[PDB]
């Protein structure tokens, strides 16, 4: 891929973000792409499991994940981020840092802060995982990322 | 590059690590490669400038830098690391984590801990920066990384 990009998953708890993230990785790998999944809880457990949940710790973790996605996306990798957070602030920061950025909002009918204008909105637990994956990939194609 | 790799600079303060790191980046970009430089102090200042200098904070920063290098190198990026530290422990951990790992020791005649068997040993200030860059690239070629 001449240009990598980030697929940033967001939605309330239970919407299916984690499942979709890993299914996207499996499919895009099968297709021959360079792909990495940045699962927030995995990264935390691997790099600083005892950092705590203070504000400063939460924003450091956010900056680390975002920087990991920025470097991976600018070097031709498809970066799938599943970073647990209800807040828009981290997602707006991520979009400012990562040039090629595709936000996937899984909508279910702190309080979850909805995005303004995500690249893709999917209704939770309606379509099969395969259809969710195909919908994300078609959006990436429409955006010129794939 | 079907396979990326890490160039890990080590040596005592003043040996010329930083100068070689940035010259290597400039040369490899001009050759058309995907390259990232992971400058330890730049990464600390960007991602967590107020983390402090405790043992836990030092080890967290080391793990972050190494994980960045690991993910970039496995995805076709030449990762040039210049992480200030006199200690072998971080370098041995990095080598265990990063499959394609090329250690470049700039030797100068809290105390610096020499590596056992680095892929390349350069005598500090003995050759021009251009010749140091060329020697690193030739070593990478000998190892089959380039
Ligand atoms: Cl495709
Ligand atoms: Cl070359």
């Amino acid at each position: 891929l001449e240009d990598g990009f980030t697929i940033w998953l967001t939605g309330p708890s239970g919407a299916g973000k984690s499942t979709l993230a890993y299914a996207l990785e499996k499919k895009l790998l099968e297709k021959g792409f360079r792909v990495e999944i940045l699962d927030g809880d995995v990264i935390r457990n691997t790099l600083y499991p005892n950092i705590g949940f203070s504000k400063e710790a939460r924003e450091m973790h956010n900056r680390v994940v975002i920087h990991l996605a920025k470097l991976l996306s600018k070097n031709g990798v498809i970066t799938i981020v599943s970073l647990i957070s209800p807040y828009r602030a981290v997602r707006e920061y991520a979009r400012k840092e990562i040039q090629n950025f595709m936000e996937v909002y899984i909508h279910s009918p702190g309080v979850y802060e909805e995005p303004e204008n995500p690249e893709l909105k999917i209704e939770s637990h309606k379509m099969s995982i395969e259809e969710e994956v195909d919908t994300v990939i078609r959006t990436a194609q429409k955006l010129g990322y794939l």
